[PDB]
């Protein structure tokens, strides 16, 4: 369904002209980067056995998803602030998000999230494990601190939450059972989150994952294979616009949502407030 529209787009300028023609006005920014330690080894097929967050003079897949995420949708944001934090290395575990800067400083531009990436990568002890809670808990923090502005908050991960050793008898980790938490609470607030996986996975139960979260007041959630999407025989640009065009469709339809439910422009109330931690570089 994306490979049919994405046909007709051969420029992410293309893309943001159709979420803006879509109903999409105002929107902000919000990115969280997986710092897992499975990144150095999630890349066998789909970054020719590099680790994930490897530098080089080619973008990475976590490069190429902030640049193409950044720049379609620049232009609904005329200073493009971008708050910006890590999740999953040794500083913040499955509890906490750190951000890109001290005091918790926007970034100005994905160039310069892009940038303070490169810097922050490797000055981290990669770790683990895996919950989203962290980074969806600051996303909605941001939000209600915003006085309700709709904000867009893109998860970059090489990993699903990390599941119970007995998931098979239905039981849930408190990974899951804290992210299910954010995910669900999230849609009280002008929110849209979107998961982007990098790597190769396995990504196969995600789309039985978004298909069971909780009935919410609008469905404030999507994921998108980036590593799928990329692996596909189309030139560089289509599959860039694929990948756009996959991961933010479903936003116009989001925003008016949260505008027919009136949480546009407003206070929640009840958003315990999350604090990143400090980069945890020199
Ligand atoms: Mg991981
Ligand atoms: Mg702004």
């Amino acid at each position: 369904r994306y490979s049919k529209i994405s046909d007709n787009y051969s420029s992410l300028l293309q893309v943001s002209e159709a979420l803006g023609r879509a109903g999409l006005e105002s929107s902000n920014l919000i990115v969280g980067i997986d710092f897992t330690k499975s990144n150095e080894w999630t890349g066998a097929k789909s970054f020719n056995r590099k680790s994930l967050h490897h530098l080089s003079n080619t973008p990475n897949p976590y490069e190429q998803a902030i640049t193409i995420i950044g720049r379609t949708l620049a232009a609904f944001d005329e200073d493009n602030l971008i708050p910006c934090y890590g999740f999953g290395d040794a500083s913040t575990h499955d509890q906490d998000v750190f951000s890109f800067y001290p005091e918790g400083r926007f970034c100005n531009g994905f160039e310069e999230v892009l940038a303070r990436y490169r810097e922050i990568v490797p000055q981290l002890k990669l770790a683990g494990p895996t919950s989203f809670a962290p980074i969806i808990e600051m996303a909605m923090t941001v939000v209600e601190q915003s006085s309700g502005q709709y904000h867009v908050l893109v998860i970059i991960a090489d990993g699903q939450v990390t599941r119970s050793v007995d998931t098979e008898h239905g039981r849930l980790s408190p990974q899951e059972q804290k992210t299910v938490d954010a995910i669900v609470k999230a849609s009280t607030l002008p929110l849209s989150i979107v998961l982007v996986g990098v790597g190769d996975g396995p990504w196969d139960m995600m789309q039985e994952f978004a298909d069971n979260i909780p009935a919410r007041a609008f469905d404030n959630f999507q994921f998108v294979n980036f590593t799928e999407i990329m692996s596909k025989n189309k030139d560089q640009s289509r599959k860039e616009t694929e990948f756009a065009l996959s991961a933010l469709m479903e936003i116009p339809p989001q925003y008016k949502a949260t505008i027919e439910l009136n949480l546009l422009g407003v206070r929640n109330g009840n958003i315990p407030q999350r604090i990143p931690l400090p980069p945890p570089v020199q």
